[PDB]
DNA sequence: CCGGAGCGTTCAGCGTTCGTTTATCTCCCCCTGGCACTGTCATCTCCGTCAGACCGTCGCA
């Protein structure tokens, strides 16, 4: 489990994230999911900040860092030739 | 009728203040290493192209 999650931290994401930041973001994700299934609603970032004992600015920074890139080759729709990479200057 | 005083400008003694560095002390980031009841084979793909060719492949003759 240790080696698999270490390689998941160091290799799964294209923009590499250090292992401590990976465990921080997935702990935040799992406690957010727990609060969502308990309260039945999306938890406010302030309550997440108090329950994680971190500052709200740290919480929103963590949510910002927890993203996934989108490929430049995703088609828009019916047309195959018009790409997502040709709409950005 | 030069002489002195006051005034303008310009420099040599030491006296303080800056401009730019240096090693030490907190706070944080980041990577490698530990966990000891057992727990020893996933995963859904893919169908109502399509049109015929080009080609190698392959078992029957």
């Amino acid at each position: 489990r240790q080696a698999i999650t270490r390689a998941m931290a160091d290799q799964a994401r294209t923009i590499r994230i250090p292992v401590h930041m990976v465990e921080v973001i997935n702990k935040l994700a799992r406690v957010q999911r727990q609060m969502l299934q308990d309260l039945g609603r999306e938890p406010t970032p302030e309550e997440l900040a108090k329950e994680l004992d971190m500052t709200p600015e740290k919480v929103i920074e963590v949510q910002k860092y927890g993203r996934e890139p989108i490929s430049l080759h995703t088609p828009l729709g019916e047309d195959g030739d018009s790409e997502f990479g040709d709409l950005i200057e």
